[PDB]
């Protein structure tokens, strides 16, 4: 059983992903980030960054006692070894799949996060930042779809991590100003992945 | 032999950190990033997102072709566990080492970055933006050094890919308008790391 710290949100979402991917028994517990939910200091031991997702999981492989874990992509990597699903074994599409997960990580939700903050949640229009965030929002699915016009998943021919952990932010398209249809390989992936069963479990 | 392409910046020091700590035969491949090096075609081919680092390992434990990595948490990661060094193979330590790890990617090292460019290259002074991330860089280095009292290194007691991510970082401090003695215990990290043989060499 795997708790997992949760706001619906992209990276929240990531989480949903890959527990219904991978038939892993969890619960929600619901952190409710208006109310400052994320700072309840038994969360903060739990999550000492003060965000989710978060998870703790009460059967660690050890048979030790329950183990915490934040950040959404070392979640992932941690229930991908844990499981031995959705990120490979063999050293170069695993690498390729690491690659791409730590891209989604350190460009593609920070940077598409910073557009969702000065477009939907700033007091006041900044018209350089907007600009600035704009311009890599369009980067960032300009190479996501230059990946994916060469290989048919982020990380070689089978779906992974890399996979899961981008879907959600582009999901949030239609939040970014974005137009799916100018990228047709991220538009067909989404979809791809809109339709696979557990993702549709995961909506639910 | 690992060719590193690389510019000296934290993210390119990473990588040098690391391959001086493992005692990787390298050398270093400049790209020149003023003079858009970044979009030569077959740069664009090893790292399709067009930065610094990328590595090519010319002997890849499969015995093939070379491979390229970019993303330097991937290839800190597929370096860690090529070498078996810098990264706990327990549990529970590898675990907390990941997610620091992935902390540093997904928000010290693009924080601090927001940081950097508003202070020390926009055109022109956006004080909403300016505060913004001077605020969510002292809040970083309060979450660094909240872990810092707790433990010696960020994924328990050994040395690891963690550390060797975030001190690049840390050591651009005096770019980010932060006093590093409001933080006593990444102080001390930091001029415990300043001190090590491997990063000596990587600052010649
Ligand atoms: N790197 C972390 C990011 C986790 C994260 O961003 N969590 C958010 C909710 S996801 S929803 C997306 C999230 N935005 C926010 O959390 C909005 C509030 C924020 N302080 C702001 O002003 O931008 C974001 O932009 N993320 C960028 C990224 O994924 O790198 C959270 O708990 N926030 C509590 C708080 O901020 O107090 C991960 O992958 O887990
Ligand atoms: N997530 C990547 C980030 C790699 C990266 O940022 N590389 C930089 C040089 S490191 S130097 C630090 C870097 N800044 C820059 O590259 C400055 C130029 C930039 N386009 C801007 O306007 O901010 C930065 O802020 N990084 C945030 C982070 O680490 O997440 C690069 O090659 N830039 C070429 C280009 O931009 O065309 C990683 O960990 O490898």
């Amino acid at each position: 059983m795997i708790d997992l710290y949760f706001a619906p949100t992209p990276n929240g979402h990531k989480i949903t992903l890959f527990l219904e991917e991978a038939e892993l028994d969890y619960r929600l517990i619901k952190v409710d980030l208006g109310k400052g939910g994320q700072f309840r200091p038994e969360f903060l031991r739990i999550s000492p960054n003060n965000k989710i997702p978060a998870i703790v999981d009460h059967s660690p492989a050890d048979g030790g006692e329950p183990l915490s874990l934040f950040e959404s992509g070392a979640i992932l990597l941690y229930l991908a070894e844990k499981t031995g699903l959705f990120l490979s074994h063999e050293t170069r599409e695993r690498a390729a799949t690491l690659q791409w997960l730590f891209w989604q990580v350190g460009g593609l939700g920070p940077m598409l996060g910073q557009n969702h903050h000065f477009n939907h949640a700033a007091p006041q229009t900044i018209p350089y930042a907007i600009e600035r965030y704009q311009v890599e929002t369009q980067r960032l699915y300009h190479v996501l779809n230059k990946r994916l016009e060469n290989s048919p998943w982020l990380g070689g021919e089978n779906y992974s991590i890399a996979d899961i952990a981008c879907w959600p932010w582009v999901n949030a398209w239609t939040r970014q100003r974005i137009d799916l249809a100018m990228y047709p390989a991220v538009k067909n992936w989404h979809e791809r992945i809109r339709s696979r069963p557990a993702t549709g479990q995961a909506l639910l």
